[PDB]
């Protein structure tokens, strides 16, 4: 199943902020090469293009220096990311002149075709595509044309295939030849389809601009089916081509990442099949990204759907817009599959939304296995409604965009099951205003039956019935959050290896809600201070270190925390048992006796030193962090039993002490962790999981990336981010209100990083001179004004540093005030329990904590 993406020459692709994700298609067509004195040339050498009257001067100096060479290098560069990618040059396009002359004579055909190969070979291309629009009728006078174009097109294609084949017998590389073909009967009548088709790998059908403001009434411009007899469609065009004998296996169906517009449409019905007046004022087309930004269910435009054509359109009473969306793209991809066609071609990739929604939809739908219907998918845009008091819930609205599936323009109450809205609170569902494809759940203001001390998980199922596409199943239940009146948690790791009492830098209990004290440890299946952990105390041979570790200031720290809790009585201080390289959990978790023994010893430790709960930091079950710790496959279900039992023991303690003791874990981001821990079964025992949304990348790898980005960078599709990890957690079924997003107050980086794109996503050299983990404190002292410059990846919302001159080029990846703000903002919009960070000692300025606090609690 192929996917042809047309990519425009007139975007500077090396500069483009978002770049091209070539893992979502199979063929990249570079639009366009042009013809000039019978020869194929770069578009910058097409005077007709580089000096058009229409948008002129400021934007015409641009065109003269179009960066074609650089574009072609960047695009054929994308083979690193998709090795099976083919890149072809598309020659021609709308209004491109010179085919009729180029094809005229055996001689002019010879020089065109030789230059076509020369272009193909010069830029390392996999084939040639001819977009002659159109032979014989010349698009009715847009381009020069002659009645002999019909046979001359045949001879031209014959000659190209001969020469590509000749070259193939010598290089052993197969070369593609394709055309973009017109959808009209006039097109089929001006070319010899049966003669031509043996020369071509496939025929890209231009099944768009089928109708437009040149017609007296509105219609669909790129519809899958014909809803009336006079409306052209993908189906009517494919049937036309099959009837002329073109095999289904050589036809690609076209789609458009832009709309056709009609103005002055009579305001009747939905605007569809209505009479349209003057188009003189019309923009003609509006690209999909602009539709998303300013038109689809926005600014007075209503979204409508034609359930026969399988096509969306918009109308606001005067302007009608016909476009391609997620639902039409799915129906087109199902048409391709059901009719055995070659695939999906689209014009053109840069018109898509920033996050490549159409390109991504077409990939996902076209390589969906049949007989496995797809579930509707959700995300969250507004995930939190916050209690005003213990009983009073103000009005608010959960907003869940779909990521897979397309809501009907108006959904019904029965399309959505919401569970967990508290008793005596009414709600309704609907399509969220100002979003193209989102469920709103409006929660009526109200009074809850009993006091809300803890977050309420609200669970939203989007039924197969809510959606346009054909054979989909109900969504997984989407978690959002009713938050109790005190709002999100702000949790700090506080290291026990700092002597807090004699430190001039103190812990700010007015800004934290929670502290994890790092760490208690496990010895002989008993919980002990870190000073009794012989593996830690003697991690290093030097006695001066071991003596500092033997004298770890734990007692002093426990008195320090006791004071702090006396001064800030709503502060919760948990003891963290474990951490990096901490032993004993696999053994402790094994049997009911070993778990009993561990839980009772932990409980004893907790009471002895004045803690308000327990956090387990087992790093990590089953894989043992790749043999840093003892592990077993029984860890997976034994961790569940350990937490069940810790929770029971803590219930016993709170029932005896008239108080509530928290239980939490710190959990990792990587797929292997997620597959090692029964996340859907443990969350019930936990107040929250402190997800370590950092250490994604570092010196252990030979390429740079963001260690802690809140969003996945546009230029590293599929890469780790808080969003990607926390979404994976939610799809295991963890409620949002039991997730805590993590910030790191330390950096990772790479040395020997080349000075290309400021070191971001580059190959690095030998890492013996690597920074390791410089703290924000070290960045302030040694990096920030010392020849590193700070950059910002605005798609990832992640800062980074780069110094060309330090150890062969050094890239530093970290969290700062700005990224922490965005993590805190994600927590709030996603309905998460709150924010955590590691660790309090790493920023003595207070800025990083202040950044979180300012955003999160204000």
């Amino acid at each position: 199943g192929k996917i042809v993406s047309y990519i425009p020459a007139w975007v500077d692709w090396a500069k483009d902020e978002r770049g091209v994700d070539a893992t979502k298609f199979t063929h990249l067509y570079y639009a366009f090469g042009r013809i000039n004195n019978g020869k194929v040339v770069t578009i910058k050498e097409d005077a007709k293009w580089t000096e058009d009257p229409t948008i002129t001067e400021a934007d015409r100096i641009k065109r003269r220096n179009n960066p074609d060479e650089s574009n072609l290098a960047y695009l054929t560069g994308l083979k690193a990311k998709n090795p099976n990618l083919k890149v072809l040059v598309s020659i021609g396009g709308w209004e491109a002149e010179g085919f009729s002359d180029a094809a005229l004579t055996p001689e002019s055909r010879e020089v065109f075709a030789n230059s076509a190969l020369d272009f193909m070979n010069k830029y390392n291309l996999d084939g040639i595509d001819l977009d002659w629009e159109y032979p014989v009728y010349g698009a009715w006078g847009v381009i020069k044309s002659r009645p002999e174009d019909k046979a001359n097109f045949t001879a031209l294609l014959k000659l190209l295939r001969e020469k590509l084949d000749a070259q193939s017998t010598t290089t052993n590389k197969y070369y593609e030849l394709a055309i973009a073909a017109g959808a009209s009967k006039t097109y089929t009548d001006s070319v010899e389809l049966t003669k031509i088709t043996p020369y071509l790998d496939y025929i890209n059908l231009m099944t768009y601009d089928l109708h437009g403001g040149w017609d007296p009434a509105t219609s669909h411009h790129t519809a899958v089916y014909s809803a009336t007899n006079n409306q052209l469609s993908v189906d009517s065009t494919v049937k036309l081509y099959l009837n002329n004998g073109v095999p289904a296996e050589k036809l690609m169906v076209g789609g458009a990442f832009y709309s056709r517009v009609w103005q002055n449409v009579e305001n009747k019905g939905t605007g569809l099949s209505e009479k349209a007046g003057s188009q003189a004022g019309s923009p003609g087309t509006i690209v999909y990204s602009e539709l998303v930004n300013n038109y689809i269910n926005k600014n007075g435009y209503t979204r409508y759907w034609d359930d026969t054509a399988k096509a969306p359109y918009l109308f606001n009473g005067s302007t009608f817009i016909s476009y391609e969306d997620t639902a039409s793209a799915a129906y087109k991809a199902e048409y391709i599959k059901q009719n055995n066609l070659a695939g999906f071609m689209y014009w053109e990739y840069s018109q898509d939304s920033d996050s490549h929604e159409l390109a991504n939809t077409i990939y996902s739908r076209l390589y969906a296995k049949s007989g496995t219907p797809l579930s509707v998918g959700t995300s969250v845009y507004a995930g939190t409604v916050t209690m005003a008091t213990y009983t009073q819930l103000p009005a608010g609205t959960f907003i869940l965009p779909l990521t897979q599936g397309t809501l009907k323009p108006v959904i019904s109450a029965s399309d959505v099951t919401v569970s967990g809205i508290p008793a005596g609170i009414t709600y309704t569902v609907a399509n969220a205003a100002d979003h193209r494809n989102a469920v709103a759940v409006y929660v009526n203001g109200g009074t809850v039956a009993s006091n809300v001390y803890d977050p309420i998980d609200v669970r939203v199922v989007v039924k197969a019935s809510a959606v346009l596409e054909a054979n989909m199943t109900d969504s997984a239940p989407a978690s959002v959050t009713i938050m109790p009146k005190f709002g999100p948690i702000l949790l700090g790791y506080v290291p026990g290896w700092v002597d807090w009492t004699n430190s001039a830098y103190k812990v700010d209990a007015t800004k934290l809600t929670h502290i994890n004290y790092a760490f208690a440890r496990i010895k002989d299946n008993k919980v002990v201070k870190i000073s009794e952990d012989i593996n830690w105390v003697n991690e290093f041979p030097s006695e001066e270190i071991r003596e500092q570790r033997r004298n770890n200031p734990d007692d002093a720290n426990f008195a320090y925390l006791k004071t702090l809790k006396q001064q800030n009585p709503s502060l919760k201080v948990l003891v963290s048992i474990g951490g990096w390289a901490a032993e004993g959990f696999s053994d402790a978790a094994l049997t009911p006796e070993t778990r009993e023994e561990l839980a009772n010893s932990a409980i004893a430790f907790m009471h002895q030193y004045g803690f308000d709960g327990i956090d387990l930091d087992w790093e990590y079950p089953v894989y043992g962090a790749f043999g840093v710790i003892k592990s077993r496959p029984e860890d997976k279900q034994n961790f569940t039993a350990l937490l069940k039992l810790f929770r029971e023991k803590l219930d016993v303690e709170g029932a005896l002490h008239g108080k509530y003791y928290e239980l939490a874990i710190a959990s990792a981001a990587a797929p292997i962790y997620i597959n090692s821990v029964e996340l859907d079964k443990i969350h019930q025992y936990l107040d929250y999981m402190s997800v370590m949304t950092y250490d994604y990348h570092g010196s252990w790898e030979s390429k740079t990336a963001h260690q802690a980005s809140v969003y996945t960078s546009a230029l590293s599709p599929g890469d780790f981010s808080a969003d990607s990890v926390l979404t994976a957690y939610r799809k295991q079924g963890v409620p949002a209100s039991k997730l805590v997003i993590g910030g790191a107050f330390y950096a990772r980086g790479w040395v020997n990083v080349p000075n290309i794109n400021h070191g971001l996503f580059q190959q690095a050299g030998d890492q013996a001179k690597n920074p390791g983990t410089p703290t924000y404190n070290d960045l302030v002292k040694d990096y920030f004004d010392k020849g590193y410059t700070r950059y910002w990846d605005n798609s990832a919302k992640a800062p980074y540093l780069y110094n060309p001159d330090a150890n062969g080029g050094t890239f530093i990846t970290y969290d700062d005030e700005e990224s922490l703000k965005y993590k805190a903002e994600y927590a709030k919009n996603q309905g998460l329990r709150g924010v955590m960070f590691w660790d309090y000692s790493q920023d003595i300025s207070g800025k990083l904590l202040g950044a979180i606090f300012n955003e999160l609690k204000a």
